């Protein structure tokens, strides 16, 4: 059904745990495992939908850019759906790579090829315009998590 | 939704090689994309894209200055991008052209595609250079070690025909 | 369907590798040859030859020490003749070894091989040569790129299923 | 149903993956992960526990947790605890000795008197349950195999 693409050391304990819990209270079956793999590849493929959990060092790590850029690459050419939650981030410093999020981005670009850093620019330029849910805007995470939760469950269908 | 979607330099095959390969698929019933047969008023590049997502097999027809066209790297990007995704099956024809001498984009095949950066993004001159590097690595056909060009487009369009499953 | 031949080198995959992968196939409906099951009181490589000319498909467990074998050395220059000859479609496992290692006779698994080339005539030594030359440029599995390897198994036991038919 | 302790670096890749697999084909559910107390729980309830024992098993001191809350169950609860020997000899186990060895005294070195010993007692202890040796065994396959049908009829 769906594969969430995170930064484990932002999320796992806090907000990662609760959308699990939603998810399986609606019957939801998540997907959960520089490098990704050729098996971590194919399962991005083969999911309908891909959440994106953007967190202000989901940028630090290459494993979790590398991902972003298959999403969308799915999202192209599949029929991928991406939805998209900004954990204490800010859309704006996403697209713009700017913020703290654009301090441990740049990090993680030091001694990189040009080409793969333009290959993540662009993914993070498009995903950042994909409507979705920003914490800042929500009133309590958990109605958030349960307006996601629906919305995925519906959209399954 | 196309049968065979042929990547090819024209102004090194078209009028040739090409044409023979073309008539070996309609005598077989193959049925491949003719970039000719592009309704007048559509965007070229929409219709080329679109060709290539609906293509089971793709014939990509590498010639000395395929790199010369940013025509035929646009096209090897998106088959590359198919064969990854989709199911796409990439055939390979080295016409003239040594595939070490494209995967280093060296020799004279090279000095063709660098002039094609001119005026382009690193990043977007290596996408191309990754789709040269992969595609030089597909086990194909190549014209040089062949005695007879005719037998060697019947050979080719009889594995197409079975491939088509 | 049946007809398959392992080509191996038992001290680094028998016992493990290779017994799952044969628990694989057999899973399948997939009936290998095993080499455990020769008639005692026959010749080995006699059993060997004709048991490569009667497989459909060959298997080619490539490791680090298959070269330090000549054993597995003649398996696989009997295995690139029967492709060419005959049909029979060979298939590659690069287990904790690189192509080009392969390929360029270089690396722990090149030393190994020049060793076991010490005291033989310069005709074996380079009809192995070309052979490991041969088998390294076709297209196959490499284990390091896989982070779960009973996953690996299923895929090759389903891409021989699918060969077979 | 069962509770895997392993030293992921040595087995996750190959031997576990296909244990793992035997497991389902036969209709066991591990449990796995992806120091504790939500862990602890885990072990507490767990019918079983597979010790696969590895080279460097004993260079984790999570590891080495595990294997002191597994013996404790198993002398207070009614865990069984099956063991597997993974290339990697019995007794080494039981003396902390060869590379296991080494391994243990470094995740010793700086470590308290007191942990050390509760961790030797049940590598000793742990050493002494009939289980199932990787070099005696004919291939890994077969082994897997008696492994998981084993662990099943003990579920029953
Ligand atoms: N609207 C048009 N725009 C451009 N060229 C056009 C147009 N209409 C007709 N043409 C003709 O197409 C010619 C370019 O044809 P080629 O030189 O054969 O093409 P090339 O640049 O080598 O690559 C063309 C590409 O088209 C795809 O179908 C094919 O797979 C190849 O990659 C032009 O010179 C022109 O005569
Ligand atoms: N005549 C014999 N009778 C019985 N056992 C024998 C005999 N000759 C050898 N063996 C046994 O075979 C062992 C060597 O087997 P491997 O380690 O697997 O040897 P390797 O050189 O890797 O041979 C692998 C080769 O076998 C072929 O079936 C296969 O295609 C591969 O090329 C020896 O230790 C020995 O026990």
């Amino acid at each position: 059904h769906v594969f969430p693409s995170f930064h484990g050391a932002d999320v796992r304990k806090t907000i990662l745990s609760h959308i699990l819990e939603s998810f399986r209270r609606k019957g939801i079956d998540p997907f959960i495992d520089k490098s990704i793999g050729h098996e971590l590849k194919e399962a991005i493929k083969g999911s309908k939908i891909a959440i994106v959990l953007l967190s202000k060092n989901y940028a630090s790590s290459s494993w979790c850019l590398d991902e972003l850029a298959e999403i969308m690459k799915c999202r192209e050419l599949l029929g991928q759906i991406v939805m998209t939650i900004f954990y204490e981030v800010d859309p704006t410093d996403i697209k713009k790579q700017t913020g703290e999020f654009g301090k441990a981005f740049t990090k993680t670009c030091k001694g990189k090829t040009k080409e793969y850093v333009e290959r993540w620019r662009k993914a993070l330029e498009d995903v950042a315009t994909i409507a979705g849910y920003h914490s800042h805007k929500w009133r309590n995470e958990a109605d958030m998590i349960e307006k996601i939760a629906t919305d995925v469950s519906n959209m399954l269908n």
